[PDB]
């Protein structure tokens, strides 16, 4: 039911490549008539025991895992393991937003915001850190449903401790991670609170390059890490998007508060987004 047959699974193309895994497109079709559906299969190459490790928690996280607002395990394949998910043909929010800029309102940028806020609370809800909370990783399902991808880095929590300390860590784009993930690796759902902010930031200013994250960071900006962070402690922070309503500004700086503790919860950000503009 949940076991996909290896043979079954015709391959189209590639949909992402990382250093230690790749996303390929293929079409599960067991009646070879091509009526069969398209599903996005995760799997490691030449990876080490570390990766295959972290491979078979996430695996079990995403199996877990059930919302609206998070993209849906469909199952395994089995010498390699495989990880079966559903295909989202509309692709991932940030090319998506630049692609359709002209047809996409402010409302629609709202709307996106509170299914992305959804699904974080409910993460939050299962004691899961995401750790790569950004507009690459969420996928559109469709013009007004969007789901949260890419467990990769996702990590629980201890059962009696809000916080997660990474020895090794993952390189990933420095801005958007917090000052102490930054400073000493910690990891929690306030870290996370942290990205969203940079996710409000980059749905409103449309994924725009141009003024991206990082092309801003670096106009602010004696190695990288050290001078973000820097800048961070200093109080400095992005700028209002042109585009964005002054109450979501508001937000996007309680997400960026110093301390974790007094960034506000996604089950608070949650009722602020919806009813504004109301
Ligand atoms: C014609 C151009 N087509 C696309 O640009 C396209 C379409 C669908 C697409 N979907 C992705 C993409 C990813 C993915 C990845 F491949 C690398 C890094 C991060 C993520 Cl979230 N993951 C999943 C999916 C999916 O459907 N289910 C899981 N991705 C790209």
């Amino acid at each position: 039911p949940t076991i996909f047959e290896e043979r079954h699974l015709k391959y189209i193309s590639q949909l992402g490549k990382g250093n230690f895994g790749s996303v390929e497109l293929c079409r599960y079709d067991p009646l070879g008539d091509n009526t069969g559906a398209l599903v996005a299969v995760k799997q490691l190459q030449h990876s080490g025991p570390d990766q295959q490790r972290d491979f078979q928690r996430e695996i079990q996280i995403l199996k877990a895992l059930h919302s609206d607002f998070i993209v849906k395990y469909r199952g395994v394949s089995y010498q390699s393991l495989r990880l079966v998910m559903e295909y989202l043909p509309s692709g991932c929010l940030r090319d998506f937003l630049q692609r359709h800029r002209a047809r996409l309102d402010a409302s629609r940028l709202l709307l996106y915001s509170s299914q992305i806020c959804k699904g974080m609370e409910y993460l939050g809800s299962r004691r899961c850190v995401h750790r790569d909370l950004a507009a690459r990783n969420i996928l559109v399902e469709s013009e007004a449903h969007v789901k949260i991808a890419d467990f990769g880095l996702a990590k629980l929590l201890p059962l009696d401790k809000d916080y997660y300390v990474v020895r090794e860590p993952g390189q990933s784009p420095i801005f958007w991670y917090a000052p102490e993930s930054l400073s000493d690796n910690i990891f929690s759902r306030q870290s996370d609170v942290w990205s969203f902010g940079v996710v409000l930031y980059e749905l409103f200013t449309y994924c725009d390059k141009s003024c991206s994250p990082s092309a801003e960071f670096l106009r602010m900006m004696v190695p990288a890490l050290s001078r973000l962070l820097e800048l961070l402690e200093e109080g400095q922070r992005l700028p209002a998007p042109p585009a964005c309503p002054a109450e979501v500004h508001e937000l996007m700086k309680l997400c960026w508060a110093p301390s974790p503790q007094d960034r506000p919860s996604f089950s608070a950000l949650g009722p602020q987004l919806d009813m504004l503009w109301s």
